[PDB]
């Protein structure tokens, strides 16, 4: 029984340390209401389309009915009076967020044939390490530390979803990717949003090279007309 | 052992393949998608800088 | 034999130094040239700033 | 031992000074050829410039 | 008449450089005593 966080466009991605930082300070109170309790929480829920924070504290239908139910960890408050560190633990979908009623459907369903299913897990890290290659957003030691080799994996689908954390799709491609059930579906899905990234980066490449050697060509030209007009100086 | 190991390569490139024919149809599937949703994503992309 | 071929290769080192030297040396003349216009541009901004 | 070190360096020196003075020689020899030839090549370059 | 190594999920194929870092320090005493 807490009211639903305004997320105000902080999408906290499922294992994946996040920090929070309303500008309203109402949030605050909550805070510091829930300081007293022994075991303070808070949950993190996704925006719909159109934000608008007077939607969320007047009706309660505009968040999405999937939640990240998550354990507190410790305040900073460096600057501002709310700089909450959020994380995603314990994923969750209510059937009715008006009505609170809450239930772990954190679905993990596995083939009893577990040889050929690691396979795609090749081209999942291939794919994960060509994107922080190419196109470095966070650091590749994170990597190293988690290897497949390592066996460290127990739970493949946190590596699919923080793998997917690298990717700058859209929050409401990422709440689809929440809404698929079936496991080669959500996978392919965040394979597909791993290319939709990796072919507007490998264009930006193409177009840089390409505005660049265009420079070149205009300046080294100019030095061959350069080269010409001292080579032939006093003779005109 | 040599035997092994060629039924071993044989079993792991078929592994390798078939991820790389299924991939193919998959990726095939993503090409599916309209190469104006490809144009769709350049318009959006000269909208960028002020304007 | 020997000397001459090595002579010959002993003379296209040498025009050829001397027309990287002259090429190098005239690109170094045009950064003199764009370099101090820089300076006196940051003359121009230090002046615009505060003179 | 240092004297015949010595006299190895001798007929090295020797051997080095006949190769200079020989090759100060051919390239005398290789220097008669014209200045013209020279600023020929330089009319050359001129005509072959900018691409 | 050595302690096992922990192999600890490392590979080492036959004639194949591999590097290995085993998270407990106790094998870092047999490193020294070796010397």
């Amino acid at each position: 029984h807490l009211p639903l966080i305004a997320i105000t466009r902080n999408p906290v991605f499922p294992r994946f340390i996040k920090i929070i930082e309303v500008k309203n300070k109402k949030l605050v109170e909550l805070l510091r209401r829930k300081v007293r309790l022994a075991q303070p929480y808070v949950g993190v829920f996704l925006k719909r389309d159109d934000s608008n924070e007077s939607d969320v504290v007047e009706s309660l239908d505009e968040i999405y009915h999937t939640g990240t139910f998550a354990q507190i960890h410790e305040m900073q408050d460096l600057g501002d009076k709310l700089r909450m560190i959020v994380m995603g633990h314990r994923r969750v979908h209510i059937s009715r967020q008006l009505e609170m009623v809450e239930v772990e459907n954190v679905v993990h369903e596995d083939f009893q044939v577990t040889e050929e299913v690691k396979a795609l897990t090749a081209e999942i890290v291939k794919t994960i390490r060509d994107i922080i290659a190419l196109n470095p957003l966070y650091r590749e030691s994170v990597l190293q530390m988690m290897q497949a080799g390592q066996r460290v994996v127990d739970n493949p689908i946190y590596l699919s979803d923080m793998g997917a954390a690298l990717t700058g799709a859209e929050s409401h491609e990422l709440q689809d990717v929440l809404e698929e059930t079936n496991i080669p579906k959500r996978l392919y899905k965040a394979l597909s949003l791993l290319k939709k990234e990796f072919e507007l980066s490998k264009l930006q490449q193409r177009l840089g090279r390409e505005v660049e050697e265009k420079i070149k060509q205009t300046h080294r030209k100019y030095l061959l007309q350069e080269q010409l007009k001292i080579i032939k100086k006093e003779l005109g």
